[PDB]
This record gives structure tokens, C-alpha cells and sequence, in this order.
């Protein structure tokens, strides 16, 4: 009927009512759990609840507007195939998108949220304007704020508008002779995709790569960003004074821009976003991943510690220092940072805000819980219950 | 239908084809997933499949004995409403519970286990003594070996055998009069139900609770173990001095005693078993987990590090030094310990196995991955599937609610 979910560290428990609510299917069946997964009349329907969730949130539904609204976009379905949302309801849409994203630990900031719209985009050209504003708005030099850029929906028999690389800010990877990666291990494709359409690349381990962008039917469009848009932080201990020398660095805005947003059954292939970091994932998961920049161990034997047995703990102690390293820059260089344990203590405000607001909140406990010292935090004691609601992000295919 | 698995790290691709044979439904549905939640013809059908499973397992399947089993099985539960297992089929069916435990990261060691059968202890004493027994052979002064003890099963006619107790070993968890609990607050319920039924307490912070037994439809009597069985380790840090002066210790046996264990539609709702330790559950766990212990504070304090901030990551640094005062202590003391990542690089050996064995393996990932250093170890990048396989460990309600 409705879940039941406990705090372990309190003994609390609390009933996810808002997941009775949940519109679309996930993975998982009575018989086996996929929780750990990585990956016309039907627009109608979609349409209609959109538009009444619009007028809920106005305080006006069942208003003689709400109506009109609801008549309007059939007709504009029935006679076209599709629909426009006006100003009002993109960014209504756009904020619950974010505010509905089960695996966003950073959601209290969620009302928050500055949209931009760019629906009147007419070409790459314009795309990039589109693009350097966003991050010289949300970049605001270090005092990070959280914004979208909306381009134009998809639309019947017209190709897509489409940013061919995953994040705004991405360093290159080279294959190197011998197998080997140099920069981003994660980025090789993209890498190769843009010497491919006319690149020269660099041969450093950070290499701001450029942007591919794609308009309607259209082949992706080579454009590199002006350095003087892209804030990046020398990374440096504050004792280990060795640390400095490695040459780490990251750059200061995450900008997700593979992302597709649905709103009332439109879609937006592209509509890149951003926020600001949650510390582990720059210096967890970025540097450290096995299959990232794995730096763990270079880091480890410059700390001088017994790499040779498991048991010294020398993986963990790296990993802490490192992160260490990461926030005490961000912080030096006045670059918005927000470590895990700030973090989950403030998912748990907004559990408890959502509790109140809708009676529930889809959380992804996997992704909810940082990469390192999970159960240090509270989200870790924290009974979820993971559900997709509408509008909402969802990943896409390259479209390449 | 079969579904994809992907490991992140390596890149490569497997199929969950065991997961197609689950036998009974999680709690997860298509609208939602709850997978972080912590908690006649029937039995026949159950049974058959039990059976089936050990005459595979032993390359005998269709076999006039195989045949001869099931009848015989069939014409048990038709006459008494259940049935007796072999005492080959009792053990082949303790080890495949123990295969199948979904949250379990030790099981590359699920075919090395001792079974002690107790199926006819006819008393709380008589039980006691095979806790002893298990106790002393688990133990072996240090260099633990797996066990499990299985007491009579749950049968038409009678009230259940049942320990009381959460694990064999356990600290008490004494309510002070302030509200404060001195021991482990984890215990709090069960140290007052033995006071209730006539222990004395002590008033340490690290008391062995007395057993709590109970035979059939009778009120549970109580037992305390010899100190002797009992190994304990003290804590002490290879560098920091001050560490050992905390004071602080805990048992080398974890012994779970309150779950039902399931074999072929037969329930044994008294079962224990034990492995050994893996240092985070000590050190991350029971002694830094803010219902439990709590020494984070007081140790990043003694460290000197800043503890007015988040962002100067204390609370990580003081958890890191804990763990290795754990690891540290148990090496020290000769006593069987496995790290984190020492037991996912072997879960992930376990996983390998499985799938050329079974086509797949149930697992639990939120349980797999360590509380500390998550991403640091394989078994995060690792997709999994969790589903329910029988044999198994189940949870059960406590004997007194
Ligand atoms: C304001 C600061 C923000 C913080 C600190 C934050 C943090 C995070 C973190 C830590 C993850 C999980 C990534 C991982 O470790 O695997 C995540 C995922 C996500 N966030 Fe946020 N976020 C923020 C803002 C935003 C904004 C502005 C949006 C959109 C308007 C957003 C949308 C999402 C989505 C859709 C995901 C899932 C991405 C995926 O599954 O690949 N976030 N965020
Ligand atoms: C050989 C050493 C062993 C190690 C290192 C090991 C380790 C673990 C760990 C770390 C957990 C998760 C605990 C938690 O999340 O709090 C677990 C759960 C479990 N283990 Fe193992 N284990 C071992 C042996 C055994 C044996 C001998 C059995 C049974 C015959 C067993 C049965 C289980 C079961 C049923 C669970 C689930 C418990 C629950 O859901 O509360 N384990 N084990
Ligand atoms: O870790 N993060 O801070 C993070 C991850 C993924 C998306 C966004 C957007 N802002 N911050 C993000
Ligand atoms: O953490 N552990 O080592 C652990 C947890 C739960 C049950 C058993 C049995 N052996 N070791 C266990
Ligand atoms: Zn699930």
C-alpha cells in the first residue's frame, strides 16, 4: 500500500505516500531487485497531468483558466501532433525535473533553480551564445549558481538540437601507444570524435576539450570555449606541501549537458545544467576511480605508506587526503564546495521538507550515499524508496 | 528476460540466468523500488525442489534413490503434515543458505562449513552445551573456522526452540538513569529482558550478556558463558599511544543466533552460525555508528583535529585510524580478521564462481559494498541483482513479540 521506511539512527518511520503516485515503470519486480543498475493520446495524457500539476501549483486548479489551458493543448495536439508550454509552465517544469531527480543529494536547493529559455534557438551559432551565458552566469566567478538552458523540444519530422559532449567542461583523453590513457580515461570517445571533426589536440592530462554542437539535421558544429569562461582550481594540500606538484587541478562548474529533460510528454534533448560540487566526486571518484584518473596509489607512496599489504588501510588514507586536498582548494580559490557530510545533512532537511510538501520524495539510496564513509553520514541510516515521477531528467543515447 | 549486468570498472557484461529461478517474491514492484528496506502442498512443492537440488548436487539426479526420496518425502508430509531430513541433506542444505545469503560478502568460503546437528537437544541446558561446543570449536583459540548448529525444527504439535539472543556474544546496554546508555544502546531490550528473568547485571561497558534460551512452551532459562570460551581482543593503534587507554575491546566471534533457517519447507527457527570478522562491521560499525558506541568524537578529539567543522573531513580521518586500531589489535592478538578490501576482491572471485556454476548469484549490493571507502573497493562498480533462493537465512519475529 505505502511503504514504510525507518531511520535506523533514530527509530523514526514515516510512510512514502507520493510513491502510490509513481507514473512510470522501473527495473525491478516482485521477483528480482535491479536497484543497482547504472541504466497521441499517450502525449495527451502526459499533457493533461502536466498542466494540472501547473495549475495545482498556482492554487487555481479547477479554474475556468485551468480549463482553457487543458482545451488549448488539445487542440494544438490534435492539430499539429505536439505542443508549446508557455514561459510560466517551462519553468515550473524544469524546477520539478530537478526536484523529482532520485539520485540528487543537492535537491534543497531545488526551488532555487534559474531557467533559461532558449526554445527561440535557431543554430549552433546561437546555441554556443546560449552556452557561454550560461556559464558566465553560473560560474559568477566562484560564487556558483545553479541554472538550465532550455533548447528547443523535439519535434516530429525535424531532427534534434543535441550537445555531443556529456558535461559543459570535460578534460580529453588520448589513447596513448601501449594502451595506456593520458587526461580523462572516461573521455575518449569524445576525444576522438572532436579531432575527427577538426580539433587539434592538446597532449595534457587537462585539457578542456571543446563543445560539438549539433542543430536540427544539421552535422555537429566544432566551437571552443574562451579560457576566460572556464574557472578551474590548482589543486594543493594544506601540509602536504609535495601535493601541489602533481599538477591536479578541476574545473569549477559540473555541467551535465547529455541529459534529456520531459516535461508533460515534450522533450529536450538538450537543456544543459548545472549546479556546484559535491566534493567526493571530484576527488573520489574523478581522481580516484580505477578506471578514472586513478591517482590512489602515485598519492599513497608520496605519503610514504605500505601499499604492499590491504590491511594498512594505505587506499583509505589516500583517499581522505586527497579529498582534504580538494576542498581546502576550492575553499583557497573561493569556489562554491560543498563537502559530504554538509551534503547529506542537508538531503535529510529536504527529505523532511518533501515529507511535509508531498508526502514522500523518490530517493536512489545507492547514489544518495557518497563514495567513501557512507555510513559516517545520515543518508546511510536512511531507509529510501526509489520511484519516477514527471517532468523529470533521463539519460539518452549519443547521438553519434 | 535474463537481466545485464555490467561491472564499470572492467567494462564487461553478464547475464543474471540464476535470478530466473527465484522462489519467492522481494518486496520490490515496477512502480517502486524498496530495495534499501533493512527487514501442505506447499511444503511439498518445496520439498521436492530441495530434494532435487541435492540429488543434482551429488550427480544422482533421476536415480532410483532420487526417485525413492521423493516418495518417501511425499509420504511423510501426507501422514504427519512434515518430514525428516538425512543428516547429508541437513548439511548439503546449511551450506546453500549460507551460498544464498544475498547481503553475505564472505561466502568464497560457503562450502568450508562445520555442522553441528542438534536436532534431537531436548532441553535449554542440553542447548546450552551446544552452544558451548560450537563456541569452542568456532573459536579454535583464534584461528576461527565457520560453523553453524542446528536445533530441532518447527513441527505440528509444539512451541519452537528459540535463542533469544541477536549473536551469541553480545555487550550489555544498561539504561542510566539520565537517559545515557553505558554498553552498546544496539542491546538495550535484551539486557533488560535477562534482568527481568533473574540476571544480576554487571556495570561495564563491555559485560558478555548470558544466554536467554528457551525449549518448547516454556519460559526461557538463562545461561552465562564461561569467560574462558569467550575470546576477546583489546584495542590498541600501532601509533597512536593514547588509543589503548580508551579502553576500548570486542569479541573475536560473531555468532548470529536469532534468524530461522530454511530448508526445503522445514524451518529450524534456532539455528546459529558463525564466521569471523570483517574489520569494518568492528571498526566502522558497532564502535562508530551513532546508535551504537559513538567514539568518533572522542577519538578525533584525542587525535587533535578539528571537530567545529565538516569540511575538515574529522570525522573520516578518526574512522580511518579506528579501523586500523581493529585490524591492528586482531593481528596482534592472533585472532582471524579480514579487511574490506581483502573481502570484496574475494566477493568478487565468489561472483566469477557463481556464474560458471549457476548462471548468476543473489546479491545485495547496499550490503556488499563496505560502510568506508565504498568506491575504493570493486564491488561498488559491480551491477547486481538481488532476488531470494532457497535454502536460506530468514529473518523472524523475536521470541517474546
Ligand atoms: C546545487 C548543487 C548540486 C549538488 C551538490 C548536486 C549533487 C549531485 C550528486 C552528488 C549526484 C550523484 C552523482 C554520483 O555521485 O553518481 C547528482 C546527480 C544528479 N543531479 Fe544533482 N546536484 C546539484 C545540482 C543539480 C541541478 C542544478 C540539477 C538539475 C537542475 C541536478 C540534477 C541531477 C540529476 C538529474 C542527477 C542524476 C544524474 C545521473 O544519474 O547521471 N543536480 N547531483
Ligand atoms: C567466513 C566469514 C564471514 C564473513 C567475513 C562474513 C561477513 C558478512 C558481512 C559483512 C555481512 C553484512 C553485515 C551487515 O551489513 O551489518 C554478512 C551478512 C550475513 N552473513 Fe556472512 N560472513 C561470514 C560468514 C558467514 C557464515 C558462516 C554464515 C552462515 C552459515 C553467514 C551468513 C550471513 C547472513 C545470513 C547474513 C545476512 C545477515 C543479515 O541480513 O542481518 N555469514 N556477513
Ligand atoms: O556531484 N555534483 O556536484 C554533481 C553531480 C551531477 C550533476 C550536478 C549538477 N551540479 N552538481 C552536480
Ligand atoms: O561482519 N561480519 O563479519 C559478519 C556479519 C554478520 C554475520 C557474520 C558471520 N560471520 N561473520 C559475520
Ligand atoms: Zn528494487
Amino acid at each position: 500500500k505505502f511503504p514504510r521506511v525507518k531511520n535506523w539512527e533514530v527509530g523514526s518511520i514515516t510512510y512514502d505516500t507520493l510513491s502510490a503516485q509513481a507514473q512510470q515503470d522501473g527495473p525491478c519486480t516482485p521477483r528480482r531487485c535491479l536497484g543497482s543498475l547504472v541504466f497521441p493520446e499517450q502525449l495527451l495524457s502526459q499533457a493533461r497531468d502536466f498542466i494540472n500539476q501547473y495549475y495545482s501549483s498556482i492554487k487555481r486548479s479547477g479554474s475556468q483558466a485551468h480549463e482553457q489551458r487543458l482545451q488549448e493543448v488539445e487542440a494544438e495536439v490534435a492539430a499539429t501532433g505536439t505542443y508549446q508550454l508557455r514561459e510560466s509552465e517551462l519553468v515550473f517544469g524544469a524546477k520539478q525535473a530537478w526536484r523529482n531527480a532520485p539520485r540528487c543529494v543537492g535537491r534543497i536547493q531545488w526551488g532555487k533553480l534559474q531557467v533559461f529559455d532558449a526554445r527561440d534557438c535557431r543554430s549552433a551559432q546561437e546555441m554556443f551564445t546560449y552556452i557561454c551565458n550560461h556559464i558566465k552566469y553560473a560560474t559568477n566567478r566562484g560564487n556558483l549558481r545553479s541554472a538550465i538552458t532550455v533548447f528547443p523540444q523535439r519535434c516530429p519530422g525535424r531532427g534534434d538540437f543535441r550537445i555531443w559532449n556529456s558535461q559543459l567542461v570535460r578534460y580529453a583523453g588520448y589513447r596513448q601507444q601501449d594502451g595506456s590513457v593520458r587526461g580523462d580515461p572516461a573521455n575518449v570517445e569524445i576525444t576522438e570524435l572532436c579531432i575527427q571533426h577538426g580539433w587539434t589536440p592538446g597532449n595534457g592530462r587537462f585539457d578542456v576539450l571543446p563543445l560539438l554542437l549539433q542543430a536540427p539535421d544539421e552535422p555537429p558544429e566544432l566551437f571552443l570555449l574562451p579560457p576566460e569562461l572556464v574557472l578551474e582550481v590548482p589543486l594543493e594540500h594544506p601540509t602536504l606541501e609535495w601535493f601541489a606538484a602533481l599538477g591536479l587541478r578541476w574545473y569549477a562548474l559540473p555541467a551535465v549537458s547529455n541529459m534529456l529533460l520531459e516535461i508533460g510528454g515534450l522533450e529536450f534533448p538538450a537543456a544543459p545544467f548545472s549546479g556546484w560540487y559535491m566534493s567526493t566526486e571530484i576527488g573520489t571518484r574523478n581522481l580516484c576511480d580505477p578506471h578514472r584518473y586513478n591517482i590512489l596509489e602515485d598519492v599513497a607512496v608520496c605519503m610514504d605508506l605500505d601499499t604492499r599489504t590491504t590491511s594498512s588501510l594505505w587506499k583509505d588514507k589516500a583517499a581522505v587526503e586527497i579529498n582534504v586536498a580538494v576542498l581546502h582548494s576550492y575553499q583557497l580559490a573561493k569556489v562554491t564546495i560543498v563537502d559530504h557530510h554538509a551534503a547529506t545533512a542537508s538531503f535529510m532537511k529536504h527529505l523532511e521538507n518533501e515529507q511535509k510538501a508531498r508526502g514522500g520524495c523518490p530517493a536512489d539510496w545507492a547514489w544518495i550515499v557518497p563514495p567513501i564513509s557512507g555510513s559516517l553520514t545520515p543518508v546511510f541510516h536512511q531507509e529510501m524508496v526509489n520511484y519516477f515521477l514527471s517532468p523529470a531528467f533521463r539519460y539518452q543515447p549519443d547521438p553519434w
